[PDB]
């Protein structure tokens, strides 16, 4: 598995991960310590595969935003910085990394779409969306526009739909709530009617995609596109001389960028948590440290305060993180694809006049809701077969008898630990080759079972375990009615016994 004494780190080969390994060399001069430092391709693929082994990196670095659905994996182990700690970043990068309520990786580097202006079309850039109107007007009689930026993804247009009181998923009390989507409030209504009335006063074009935003700034055909870190490159190039701003605002509010957070996850299979603590708290983030990986390749802004404040002596960053201190942190939660995907079709729609906007936004609220929805409840019998399922290892493990029939090694060292795990099925979409699951039926009384089974190893037998819990009417939590252990080659023992 995961070598224990030294510290394996997986970070993206677009990352500063030359600059990463200097920090780990530092490590281990400064405690002995071995830090190995990899970029695999494809390793936000690789990392949920590997890690459910019980392999993979000691730490993982990837954007927040796959890491709630790590940590539903069981893959990301709660992170225990102190206050002291906490207070060296920026209050709003914590929550970002949350799951279940809970910390689960540290806060390294913010990005957000930022205004981005032709100084030599446009002097001073418009700090308000309904300015933009009466600036393209006059812009275009100088054969020019005012702004071109992508319409055909909604991760673009989100800053503006978003200002006046839209959101994804409603963020309350270190949790989302997955059921509480802001899609067709008034707040998005109005944005999306601004954007969908630039286009019908012929102030932008419900076509522009990436690809023509970028080649019409980059040519100076247009004084504003939105943007961000990842285009600067090109825009260099074009040698446009450009600046790097705060989006417009819209209704008096700022824009709304999606924010994502660049994060150090621990793997919950890693026997060097302490030392992966010791290297991000102390190494990894420090002016020192982030200093180092940022010569390599620029991380843009970040989350540490003592060196953010040392690197908006580049405007461009300093206008990224104030977007992305108003922004809407990018939600952790797998349902995010449905999210993607309805307000994909709402802006499309809406933007060539395929649907009213009220139309189309209703039907992304509905979309999302309905997904939302089934996710819930899987959630709940998931989390709920879980709780059986743990009620009964401790039954089983417990009894003399059993652990007998298991024939245990029960030795010098102490009680075998035995391992439980769910039957071994065909995997398909979610999958799960032995998921926790049970079948349920009513009784006369209408009364819900649950039906479970479940393997409990040794060393020397593998056995089932079928158990049967009928719900109360009530006080909590279902009663075992029905619960026996099948041990190979011997009789059948039961826990409990219908009768």
């Amino acid at each position: 598995k995961i070598e224990e004494g030294k510290l394996v780190i997986w970070i993206n080969g677009d990352k500063g991960y030359n600059g990463l390994a200097e920090v780990g060399k530092k490590f281990e001069k400064d405690t002995g310590i071995k830090v190995t430092v990899e970029h695999p391709d494809k390793l936000e693929e690789k990392f949920p595969q590997v890690a459910a082994t019980g392999d993979g990196p000691d730490i993982i670095f990837w954007a927040h935003d796959r890491f709630g659905g790590y940590a539903q994996s069981g893959l990301l182990a709660e992170i225990t910085p102190d206050k002291a700690f906490q207070d060296k970043l920026y209050p709003f990068t914590w929550d970002a990394v949350r799951y279940n309520g809970k910390l689960i990786a540290y806060p390294i580097a913010v990005e957000a779409l930022s205004l981005i202006y032709n100084k030599d079309l446009l002097p001073n850039p418009p700090k308000t969306w309904e300015e933009i109107p009466a600036l393209d007007k006059e812009l275009k009689a100088k054969g020019k526009s005012a702004l071109m930026f992508n319409l055909q993804e909604p991760y673009f247009t989100w800053p503006l739909i978003a200002a006046d009181g839209g959101y994804a998923f409603k963020y309350e009390n270190g949790k989302y709530d997955i059921k509480d989507v802001g899609v067709d409030n008034a707040g998005a209504k109005a944005g999306l009617t601004f954007l969908v009335d630039l286009i019908k006063n012929k102030h932008m074009n419900a076509d522009t995609d990436y690809s023509i935003a970028e080649a019409a700034f980059n040519k100076g055909e247009t004084a504003m596109t939105i943007n961000g870190p990842w285009a600067w490159s090109n825009i260099d190039t074009s040698k446009v001389n450009y600046g790097v701003t705060v989006l417009p605002t819209f209704k008096g509010q700022p824009s709304k960028p999606f924010v994502g957070v660049l994060s150090a996850g621990i793997n919950a299979a890693s026997p060097n948590k302490e030392l992966a603590k010791e290297f991000l708290e102390n190494y990894l983030l420090t002016d020192e440290g982030l200093e180092a990986v940022n010569k390599d390749k620029p991380l843009g802004a970040v989350a540490l305060k003592s060196y953010e404040e040392e690197l908006v002596k580049d405007p461009r960053i300093a206008a990224t993180m104030e977007n992305a201190q108003k922004g809407e942190i990018m939600p952790n939660i797998p349902q995010m694809s449905a999210f993607w995907y309805a307000v994909r079709t709402a802006v499309i729609n809406a933007a060539s006049g395929r649907q009213t906007v009220d139309e189309a936004l209703k039907d992304a609220q509905t979309r999302i809701e309905a997904a939302a929805k089934e996710a819930a409840a899987k959630e709940a019998a998931a989390k709920a077969d879980t709780q059986l399922f743990n009620r009964a290892v401790s039954m089983v493990e417990k009894n003399k008898d059993i652990r007998s029939l298991l024939q245990c090694d029960d030795g010098i060292t102490g009680k075998e630990r035995l391992k439980a795990y769910g039957e071994l099925i065909t995997n398909d979409k979610w999958t799960r080759n032995r998921p926790i699951v049970s079948t349920k039926k009513l009784d006369k009384e209408g009364r819900t079972h649950h039906y479970m089974r479940f393997h409990v190893e040794s060393k020397k037998k593998i056995a089932l375990v079928h158990l049967e819990a009928k719900e109360s009417k009530q006080n909590y939590q279902p009663d075992f009615i029905n619960m026996y252990v099948d041990v190979p080659g011997e009789k059948r023992y039961y826990l409990i016994k219908l009768e």
